[PDB]
């Protein structure tokens, strides 16, 4: 059977969701939630996915309602894939409605359109706020579900299962709702340690308090209500989670390495200039902020070069004096008086 150029990301993204889902939803199909869970979140930390997910729906709908739009969105898709990495979900979004309910008269003759492009107004809109804010907004997702089926059973003192059944009475909605809830409850033994792989995963919140952090706040705080003994080791690992330039001065370094000086190739031997480096010692930023990996990690020259960077600044108030850069077994002999 054939398949789509590049579609194999979009294949394995899909069913990865379904895999966990099924948990959740309370479905026989089981599986090694620990290796999935890691395929899961290396396929959400993957830049070809939003592309992936594009190219296998608009594959079938090039061919659909006028070819204005469907022309003017693949030349967008494909300047964006090649140079530069990230989706033009916020340019696509905008395309989308300035043809679709906003050209009535052209684009739309009747109110068709909205229905036929939907899938693809699904797939911009989830990428609007970027890739690894998608990545955050389905982890969310299976945390409220679990909470949502969970806070009823952890609901005003009903403990009782089939007394809560005569409560959902109440809901024409609640025919189907019912049984799908119930049977979510029985397999809660499974549905805990998907969330408690999920929280570990996202435990080392401690240094990202802020973009992961308040994310994930509001599931978080909903899941610490659920005090029932079957949820409680999930409400106090859940609790643990809620209680807790550098391109700038990269470039400066290497300029100071090699001074161009047109007529010449080989200026990689020359020392550093002190007036290419006197830009930062001068400056009132923290520069040793960022300068500490810097003698580290780089060209020994480049290591040499932020030595000298560091001196010039951390003794300011002393007076200059000669420097001198031996090597011996260890790429590091600096010397100043």
């Amino acid at each position: 059977s054939p398949v789509v150029v590049g579609s194999k990301p979009a294949q394995r993204f899909a069913v990865l969701y379904g895999t966990m889902c099924d948990i959740l939803n309370g479905y026989d199909n089981q599986v090694v939630m620990q290796q999935k869970l890691k395929e899961f979140i290396e396929v959400l930390r993957d830049p070809k996915l939003p592309y992936s997910e594009f190219s296998a729906q608009f594959s079938a709908l090039h061919a659909r309602m006028p070819h204005k739009l469907d022309a003017q969105l693949t030349q967008v898709l494909e300047r964006a894939q090649n140079r530069g990495a990230e989706f033009p979900a916020r340019q696509l979004l905008k395309v989308f409605n300035k043809f679709l309910d906003d050209n009535v008269p052209n684009k739309t003759d009747q109110d068709l359109l909205k229905s036929t492009l939907e899938p693809l107004t699904s797939v911009l809109n989830l990428y609007l706020d970027g890739q690894k804010a998608r990545e955050l907004n389905l982890i969310a997702d299976l945390l409220s579900m679990y909470a949502d089926v969970e806070c009823q059973f952890s609901g005003r003192r009903l403990q009782d299962e089939e007394a809560i059944l005569k409560l959902r009475d109440q809901y024409k909605d609640n025919i189907q709702k019912v049984v799908n809830t119930v049977l979510s409850h029985k397999n809660v033994m499974s549905k805990n340690s998907l969330v408690l792989a999920l929280l570990d995963e996202y435990r080392p919140n401690k240094p990202n308090v802020g973009n992961v952090g308040k994310h994930l706040r509001p599931v978080l705080r909903r899941l610490t209500e659920l005090e029932s003994r079957q949820s409680a080791k999930v409400s106090l690992k859940a609790r643990e989670v809620l209680i807790l330039r550098t391109a700038q001065m990269e470039h400066i370094l290497r300029s100071s390495v090699v001074q161009s000086r047109y007529g010449e190739t080989g200026w990689s031997h020359r020392r550093p200039d002190r007036e290419v480096l006197k830009e930062v010692v001068d400056s009132k930023y923290t520069v040793f902020d960022v300068l500490t990996l810097f003698f580290a990690h780089e060209d020994p020259y480049v290591a040499l070069a932020a030595l000298e960077v560091y001196v010039r600044r951390a003794y300011r108030a002393y007076n200059l004096r000669e420097v001198r850069y031996h090597d011996e077994e260890r790429p590091y002999f600096i010397d100043w008086d």
